[PDB]
C-alpha cells in the first residue's frame, strides 16, 4: 500500500469516518488529472488507493472533502476542503501516509514517508 | 484590514519571513482568478492584501509557497505549497486572519474571525 | 514584554477569551513555584506576565485551564489542562510568545522567539 | 490495548522512534504516582502500556520526553517534554490513542477515544 490517508476529528476525538477524497496527478499539460478516490473507513483510514506500478513519479494532490464532513454533522466549517500537494517518488518508490486532523476552523496535515 | 495572513516557522521558532503567497477567488467558470499577493514581513505577517469593498463573499484560495521557503533555509520540504481554501460569508462585520504554522513535512492552519 | 501568551479556539475560529493560566518556574528542589498568572483578553492574548529583570534562564511551565474554557462553551473536553514546559535560554535579546490552538480533543502549541 | 501512544516527527516525516515516555496517575494525596512507561518502536508506537483491569478511572498524565529525542538528533528544542493530562474511563472503559506530532519549537497532540 504505497499511499494511505488517515483522517481524525479533533472535536469528537474520533476517526473522521466516511470522509471523501480525490487524488489528482499533474499531467504534461499542467492540468490535474484524476488518479484515485475513496472514502475513509470506520477507522478513519483509506487504503487501496493505488498500486506500486501505477504510483509513478509526479506531483500529486489529495483533496479531502472536509466541508461535507462537517455539514453532515450540523456544523458550518471555515474551509471548503483540505488540499495536500507533494512530489512523490522522486528518488525511487516510497510509502506515503498522509494524515489530517480536522476542526471546524482549522486543520493540520502531516506526511510519514517510509522506504 | 479585512484579510491578513500570518505565517510561523515551527523548526526555528520564529515568524516565516519573506514567504510568497497568492490569493485567488473562484470564478463562475470554476477557475481561480488572481486576487492579491505579497510576501510576509519580518513579523511573518502579510497586510494590505485587500480592501473591504473588494473582499466580497465567495470562495478564496491562499497558496503559500512553502517549498521555496524551506529551500532557502536548506531544508528538504514535503509539500509543493500550502493551500487554504475557504468561504468568506457576510454575517456581521468580519475580519479574517489566516494563520499557518509550517514544518518541512507538516503544516497547520486556522482562521481567526473577529469583529 | 519578554513573555506573552496567545490562545486561539479552533472550533469557533476566534481568540480564546477569558482563559485562565498560571506560569510556574522550576525550583532547585524540583517543585513548581508560582511565577505569574492571568486571563486572556478579548484578543486572546495575555500580556504583562513578567518583566525583563524577573524572566531569567530556567525551566518554565505554562498551565492553561482549557477544561474550564470548553465547559463554559458547553463542550465536553478531553484534557484537564494544556501544559507547555520549556527552557528559557539567554542568547541575544529574546522575547517569547507562547501560542496555543485549542480543540476539545486536541491542542497545538508553538513558540515564536524574536528580537 | 486500552492505551496506546503514537509519535511522529514533522521535520523528517517519519515515526519518532525510541521516544521515551512515562505515564502517571493522580493519587488520593493529589501526588502523581508512576503508572507505566516505555519507548516508541520503529513505527513510532508504544503498545502494551497497561491492561484493562489495571487502567481504572482517574486522571492520568503522559509525559513524552521530546527534549531527549531532539538532542539525539543534534537539535536544541524549545520544549522540555510534551505533557498530556486527561480523565480516563469516567463513563466506563474506553480505548485511548494519544498521538503527538513533534517539531523543535512546536508540537500538537490529539486523542482518539473508542468504545
Ligand atoms: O499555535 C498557534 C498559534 C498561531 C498564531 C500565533 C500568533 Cl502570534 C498569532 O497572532 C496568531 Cl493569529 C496565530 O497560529 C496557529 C495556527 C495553527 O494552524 C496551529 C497553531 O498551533 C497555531
Ligand atoms: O494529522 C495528524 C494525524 C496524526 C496521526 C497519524 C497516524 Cl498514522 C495515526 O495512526 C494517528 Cl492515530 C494519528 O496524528 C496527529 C496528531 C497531532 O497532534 C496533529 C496532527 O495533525 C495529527
Amino acid at each position: 500500500c504505497p499511499l494511505m490517508v488517515k483522517v481524525l476529528d479533533a472535536v469528537r476525538g474520533s476517526p473522521a469516518i466516511n470522509v471523501a477524497m480525490h487524488v489528482f496527478r499533474k499531467a504534461a499539460d499542467d492540468t490535474w488529472e484524476p488518479f484515485a478516490s475513496g472514502k475513509t473507513s470506520e477507522s478513519g483510514e483509506l487504503h487501496g488507493l493505488t498500486t506500486e506500478e501505477e504510483f509513478v513519479e509526479g506531483i500529486y494532490k489529495v483533496e479531502i472533502d472536509t466541508k461535507s464532513y462537517w455539514k453532515a454533522l450540523g456544523i458550518s466549517p471555515f474551509h471548503e476542503h483540505a488540499e495536500v500537494v507533494f512530489t512523490a517518488n522522486d528518488s525511487g518508490p516510497r510509502r506515503y501516509t498522509i494524515a489530517a486532523l480536522l476542526s471546524p476552523y482549522s486543520y493540520s496535515t502531516t506526511a510519514v514517508v517510509t522506504n
